[PDB]
């Protein structure tokens, strides 16, 4: 019975046999309810793409916990030069870890790593399909709407984390279209405005996505759900 | 009223409440009939990807007109260090501007920025779906045929600008397939071979696309249409 | 007549009226049974993406043979500064060469070029659809499962080279799904171990993909087929 906690932006913590965290943007994230010290022991870190507000505090968390970062080849190379342990993958690749299976999914987004004022190439953006104890979590990462999401329909995803922020990522309308393509058991909106207050827009997502027959669990940063 | 002018390569000028230009490759472009001075006042510049013949004169046009560049995060970061004002987006993201709505669409291509003799990462390539006064223009940018184009069918696009040059982008055969996926009211071919040695190709496209029930409006560089 | 030889990793040699090699990872490749000296005269070199185990010995082979490298714009720019002849293309673009037609196909993968310990942007990853004397060969490059593969069904591919290694690329299950999307007459697994074992993966692929009516030819590094 694992515990899945949303911590603002696109940060998702998964506590089970091991502890996994996705896109750990904690320090400098005004919507995140915890500090780095408030996180438990971290075994694995999943990074969807290179942008600063997803790559986040991965280096500091990896070193302090002796955790392995799971990401694409280019991101793992960049992190390797910082003395971070990594398990490289790429888009559409899967691997069976001790805790369960992780698969990188396609996404439509940039993956530039900002280092100083230089833009370093961090591969292509992704999502993650994670299979733990027969339960499937889909974290879309930063992405626009893409027909590749229809590949996840046969997976029967238990929970789908989709961005609804707009501008940099799907808005409410497209996120509803993604939710219908994927058809998960539940959908959690995230990255809703990249803002502290979104109540109007996130409720509009819940209303519209449930009209299409997909249950929406709104999790405020800090809140959890069980699987 | 709204005037849309094709200026060769992938250059598209849209004149209405505000003036916006897409992929402004003007100086250096031997098929572009106007110089930089022949352009009106520009409010916004849209860049689909980092390649020189699309990024073009964005820096100079922006500085002279105090215009804002709309492109992906990585391209806007590059332009920001040149002292250019930007509004960053990414693939599948939309935003409502004063003149209308802009949405970045997926493309299958590259997006390298050539700065001197170094290849800087300019994110992933895109197109643009612009909504102005209930009228929709689709500019595909440089792209190959992709199933993501089928997402635009429900938009009921009025004018679609598709490249047909081949080698770097779609050819005539594939561009006809894209038109049928998108089902726009009108389709304008662009980015065709330079030096005007390809009037046989554009006519073949017009013939082939209209056999599939899509009106084709051929525009020589300098010509326009209304919306 | 045509002799198509698989040389381990994703190395494919095509011998006809001209000699073409794809992703020439020879010298550092432990599974490749030949050395550079063991190759015949090479006329063209095709590179799917920038990763070292595919870009391989392209520079050295091109200079010795005075061969031309066909790849995306960013990869050809990188090779152009090494004094290598190139024909740049991009995703979805095709060109008719003397030996036949080459077309770049979409892929879901990174294309980072490692130069020293610096990651250079090498465009987006691709595959190649090659038409020689009315026969079609699809080399998927490194890629996950993508809905773009459905576009190749109408091509009626004679031989498809798909990766089945997992982790960095599609595993056996996903590779079967790709074969059903593409519907080639024959399919050849590659990039599997590439270590001799696991061999049971390759046998499982053969069994499963032939249940879907697609002939599977298992080529050991060194083995060939006529086309
Ligand atoms: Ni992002
Ligand atoms: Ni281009
Ligand atoms: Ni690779």
């Amino acid at each position: 019975g694992m515990k899945v906690t949303f911590l603002g932006a696109a940060v998702v913590l998964i506590e089970g046999k091991k502890n996994i965290i996705i896109d750990p943007f904690i320090s400098g994230n005004p919507v995140c309810p915890v500090k780095l010290e408030g996180l438990p022991k971290i075994d694995y870190i999943l990074v969807t793409h290179g942008h600063g507000d997803h790559l986040g505090d991965a280096v500091e968390i990896a070193k302090k916990n002796d955790a392995t970062v799971i990401s694409n080849y280019e991101i793992c190379h960049y992190l390797g030069k910082k003395g971070v342990k990594t398990h490289a993958m790429h888009i559409g690749g899967s691997y069976l870890f001790d805790f369960g299976r992780v698969k990188m999914t396609p996404a439509v987004h940039g993956s530039g790593i900002l280092d100083g004022d230089s833009m370093i190439y961090g591969g292509n953006p992704s999502g993650f399909l994670i299979t733990i104890e027969g339960k499937k979590i889909y974290h879309a990462g930063d992405t626009g709407l893409t027909r590749e999401m229809e590949l996840l329909a046969e997976e029967n995803v238990d929970v789908a984390f989709l961005p609804i922020g707009g501008n940099f990522v799907m808005d409410v309308e497209d996120a509803v279209r993604a939710a219908v393509m994927i058809k998960p058991k539940k959908v959690v909106p995230m990255h809703y405005g990249t803002w502290e207050l979104i109540f109007a827009d996130v409720e509009l997502f819940k209303k519209k996505v449930e009209e299409k027959g997909v249950e929406c669990v709104i999790l405020e940063p800090g809140e959890s759900l069980e699987l």
